[PDB]
């Protein structure tokens, strides 16, 4: 069924509650044991968001190989992503260990560090040129290259370099600023513009390790932008686009990391944004 359709029926009967708890009950639980040892509690940013055994992301250490992370890899579409919390001040070490070990050239921020008068994360790149940062844990150094503003988002350009090695590598930081305090985008006009930025730059593509992709909790907006970067690239590339179907999509992602989509305004978003990028590519 044509999702524009579907759309327009779900608006009119007022419904978006009740499709987005059908979601709720349908999807997938498997066992998080790793996320739940007493030696992971200050890993965890919330204590009801936890990575899957089966597909949470192992860093290359025999100490303690935890972080809060889930491998999301979409066989059809042929996309893989990293979704993860926003680090915490004693695992900044490990978020950058991740994004070296598994060979990543883009890192997706679609928060603010603060948020309706808390801490969403901590302050994990460097703000100016000439103060660096060492992450003496997993021996690190961070350096920001250069920077660029636009009225909807910041893109920089990060050095990482493995100081064992003395190896480095350019890291693109895409950074969403405009995500309202409250609800979700009026208008899906300025995500898209976002979501096309990051597919020119090479971050998404196959020749790197999966983009690492975070809000809070790793699991609502990061949600929304691997749903619609998904549906879309199906859209392209099958036969027939209408037999695209978010809702099976969004459960076939829900295999990978628990809560994708936090609210029923965020499921009508993810819509919206399919189906306004949808109208443009047509
Ligand atoms: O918002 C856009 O379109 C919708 C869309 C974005 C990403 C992937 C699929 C569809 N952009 C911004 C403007 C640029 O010219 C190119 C398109």
């Amino acid at each position: 069924m044509e999702m524009e359709k579907e759309f327009e029926q779900i608006d009119k009967s007022g419904s978006w509650a009740a499709i987005y708890q059908d979601i709720r009950h349908e999807a997938s639980d498997f066992p998080s044991r790793v996320a739940k040892l007493p030696k992971n509690k200050n890993r965890n940013r919330y204590r009801d968001v936890s990575p899957f055994d089966h597909s949470r992301i192992k860093l290359h250490q025999e100490d303690n190989d935890y972080i809060n992370a889930s491998l999301i890899k979409m066989e059809e579409a042929q996309r893989s992503y990293i979704l993860t919390q926003g680090p915490l001040p004693n695992t900044v070490g490990h978020f950058w260990e991740m994004v070296w070990e598994q060979k990543s050239r883009g890192v997706v921020m679609l928060n603010r560090v603060m948020e309706k008068g808390s801490l969403k994360c901590a302050q994990y790149w460097p703000q100016k040129e000439e103060k660096e940062m060492i992450f003496e844990d997993t021996n690190l150094k961070l350096t920001l290259i250069s920077e660029d503003i636009k009225s909807y988002y910041t893109v920089r350009q990060l050095e990482l370099e493995n100081l064992t090695t003395q190896e480095t590598r350019e890291i693109l930081h895409f950074h969403y600023t405009t995500w309202p305090d409250f609800g979700v985008p009026e208008s899906p006009a300025s995500f898209l513009n976002f979501l096309f930025k990051v597919r020119e730059s090479g971050s998404l593509s196959p020749e790197h390790g999966p983009v690492v992709v975070h809000c809070s909790a790793g699991i609502g907006r990061s949600g929304t932008f691997c749903l619609a970067d998904t549906c879309l690239l199906l859209m392209d590339k099958r036969k027939d686009p209408s037999s695209v179907d978010i809702k099976k999509v969004l459960l076939e992602m829900r295999k990978f990391r628990m809560g994708l989509i936090q609210t029923a305004d965020q499921l009508r978003f993810s819509y919206l944004a399919v189906i306004e990028g949808a109208k443009f590519i047509m």
